[PDB]
C-alpha cells in the first residue's frame, strides 16, 4: 500500500506546483527519478495527469465528484471536477424538509449532475459526498440551542439512507470538515499544510488541518468549533443566560446576526433579506460583529493552544462585505492580545464561500 | 522505510499484549505470518524481544535511556529501561540555577546513570532526553506570569548546549509532551490510542495523543494547556485581574495552590511543606481545588471540542490525596455539564506522577 501513498503525494505535490517536471517531482517530495517515473506512469494509466523536459499537471477532467450540502435553509448539490471546478449546481433555498423528502430531492439532482457528463466521461464520476452539520441532540434542541427543523433528523444517517437509493457510492462528512477539505485541496492548503478553518454559517463550524490532513477525531467529532464554552452574550437581543457558560454557536453564528437584526425591527426571512441588511451598513451588523469577535478571539486562542498552527482561515456563508469586516475586527483582536499569547497566527480569507461544503463533500468520493 | 514502521507497530502491539505468539501478532495488526516472522527476526537481531506455540515479549533490558527533567524547583535525571522501569535517579530539590551550572550538574548525573549499567550493557543506552516547561518569554515574565528563575533561560537551547558536552545524543521535548509520552508508551496508552493528558505541576501542562502519537505541532507548541483563556480567579489570594481574561496557568497550577496556602498563614518553602499542608486536610486546599476545577472544566471542554478524544488522563506533581480529590471534583463537574456537551469522556488517574516527565524524556532516545 506504499504505492498508494506515493501516488497521493505526487498528486498533492503537483497541486502545490501546478506544472512540474519528472526531475522537479524528484526534488520536491525527495524521491528517486526512477520511482516518480513509475508513479507518473501510474497516474498516466489512471488518466489523472496530462501535459502542461516535459511538464505534467493534474487532469482536471480525470475524475468527478458530486457533493451534497444540507443545512437548515439550503439543500445543495454540485458536480465538481478533479481541479475543484464546479461544473454544475442545483441549490434549493428552502426550510430543510424531513429526510424522506430530501432523499427524493437529492436523488433527482444527482441525476441532473451525472447527466451533465458526456457518455464517454460519466465513468470518471467517483460518487457522492454528503456534508451536514452536527446534530446537537434532542435535549439541547428542546432547550433552544438548535432549531426544530433538525427534530426529524436526529439519529438518522442520511448518507447511508441515500446510498441505498443510488448506485453511486455515498460518503458522509461533517460540513465544517468538508469545507476545510475544500480549502485543504483547492484553496490555501495548496501552500499550507497546517491551519485552523473557521466557517461562519447559519451555525458556526470548522475543521482542523494537521500535516496536510483534516483531523476527524475518534468519533468524527473533532473540530467542533460550535461547542467551545464562551461567556453569555451581552447583546440586547440575546436571550437570558442558561448558566455561567454559553457555547460559541450562540454568539458567532449568522443566526445570532439574524436574531440581532430582528431586534432592531428588520424583517429577515430569506438570505437575500440578510444580504440587503449587511449592504445597508446598519450599525446592528457592527454590534453583532463586535460581539461575535468578543466570543471568537478567546475561543480561537484556546484552539491554537491545542493545535499550534500558524495560519487561521476564515470564511462565511454570506458576504456582501460581512467577511472582510469580520476579518479586520478579528485580526485586530488577535494583535491586541498577542503579548498575552505564546504565538499568534496569520489570518486569511477563505477561498470558496457558500460553495465550500459542497465542494468538499464532492472531494470525498474522488480520493478513496 | 516501511520495514521501520512494521517494526515499531509489532513492538507497539507487543506492549499492548505483553506476550503474544507469531500467529497472534498476525491476528492483531492484520499482518501476514510470513512478514511478522521476518519482523520478529528483525527484533531478535536487535535484541529487542525475548521469550515469555512460542510467545515473545519485549526485552526490558534491550535498550536504555536517560531522561532529564528541569523545572523551577527540580533538576532530575533518571535511567529508564525499555519497559519503562526506572533503574536509577538523581533528584535535586533546588531553585533552578542558571543554565551553565545545570549543565555541570546534569553532566555528572548522566555519568552516574550510565555507570549503573554493566560494561556489556552500556552499549544499549540510546542517549539523553531533556524535558522542560515552555518559556513564556520576557514580556509575560515581567508582568508576573512566570517566575524570575526563568530569566536566565530565555532563548537558551539547553538540549543543544548539553549535547555539545556529552557524547551521547541529546533530544529535547516539552515536559507536558514528555509526560504524555510516558503515559502513551507505558501507561494508559498501552490500551488507549487517543487521549488528552493533564498534568498539574508547579505550572500546569499537558499533551495530546492522537492515533497513538503525541501531537507536537508545527513549532513544537501543541498541547499548550497552560495558555487557554479562563476567567480571572475569584480566590481571595489571587492578584487583581490584568483584564477580562486570564490563562489556565494562573489558576490550575500548584503554584496557585501555594499562593493560596500562604494566604491562610501557612509557610510553604519545600515540596514537603506543600505535602504536609495537603495531608492536614486544610479547607484552603479544598477552596483551591474548587477554583482549579472551575477553570479546568471549561478549558478541558474547549480541548475536547478540538480533539474529540474519549479519555482524559489527569496526573500531578504532588499527591498525598490531592490527585484523587482533584479527579473526583473534575469528574463531578464534567457529569453536571454533560447535557450541554456533545460527548463526555472518561477521566482516569495518570500512572507515573512526579516521575512522568523524566520517564518520557528518557523514552525519546530509545525510539529514534
Amino acid at each position: 500500500n506504499v504505492r498508494r501513498y506515493n501516488e497521493r503525494l505526487l498528486l498533492k505535490t503537483l497541486r502545490r506546483a501546478g506544472s512540474a517536471s519528472k526531475a522537479d517531482l524528484a526534488r520536491l517530495a525527495n524521491m528517486t527519478g526512477t520511482a516518480v517515473g513509475s508513479i507518473i506512469a501510474s497516474l498516466a494509466d489512471a488518466k489523472l495527469i496530462e501535459f502542461a523536459a516535459s511538464l505534467i499537471r493534474l487532469d482536471p477532467r480525470g475524475a468527478f465528484g458530486i457533493g451534497v450540502h444540507l443545512d437548515r435553509m439550503r439543500i445543495e448539490t454540485a458536480l465538481v471536477n478533479f481541479a475543484g471546478d464546479v461544473l454544475g449546481r442545483r441549490s434549493h433555498d428552502t426550510l430543510l424538509p424531513p429526510p424522506a423528502e430530501v432523499i427524493e430531492i437529492v436523488r433527482h439532482d444527482i441525476d441532473a449532475m451525472q447527466a451533465l457528463l458526456p457518455a464517454h466521461e460519466r465513468a470518471r464520476l467517483a460518487g457522492v459526498g454528503v456534508a451536514q452539520p452536527y446534530n446537537l441532540g434532542a435535549w439541547m434542541r428542546e432547550l433552544g440551542l438548535a432549531p426544530d427543523t433538525f427534530r426529524a433528523w436526529e439519529d438518522v444517517d442520511f448518507a447511508s439512507d441515500l446510498g441505498r437509493t443510488v448506485s453511486l457510492p455515498v460518503f458522509g462528512e461533517n460540513d465544517g470538515n468538508a469545507a476545510a477539505i475544500a480549502e485543504l485541496f483547492y484553496g490555501y492548503g495548496r501552500q499550507c499544510d497546517d491551519f485552523v478553518y473557521l466557517f461562519i454559517g447559519p451555525a458556526i463550524g470548522g475543521g482542523i488541518a494537521i500535516d496536510g490532513d483534516c483531523l476527524r477525531g475518534v468519533t468524527g467529532n473533532a473540530g467542533d468549533i460550535a461547542m467551545i464554552p464562551v461567556l453569555p452574550s451581552r447583546l440586547a437581543s440575546a436571550p437570558p443566560p442558561r448558566g455561567p457558560w454559553d457555547i460559541l454557536l450562540a454568539r458567532a453564528s449568522l443566526h445570532a446576526l439574524v436574531r440581532h437584526l430582528r431586534h432592531h425591527g428588520e424583517t429577515v426571512e430569506s438570505r437575500a433579506d440578510l444580504e440587503a441588511c449587511i449592504a445597508r451598513g446598519l450599525p446592528a451588523v457592527t454590534e453583532w460583529i463586535d460581539d461575535c469577535v468578543d466570543a471568537l478571539a478567546p475561543a480561537l486562542r484556546a484552539v491554537l493552544c491545542v493545535v499550534d498552527a500558524p495560519v487561521v482561515v476564515l470564511d462565511a456563508d454570506t458576504d456582501a462585505g460581512l467577511l472582510d469586516a469580520l476579518t479586520s475586527r478579528l485580526r485586530a483582536a488577535l494583535v491586541a492580545t498577542a503579548p498575552e499569547a505564546r504565538g499568534t497566527p496569520t489570518l486569511v480569507r477563505g477561498t470558496f464561500g457558500a460553495d465550500a461544503g459542497a465542494i468538499g463533500a464532492a472531494t470525498l468520493p474522488m480520493y478513496f
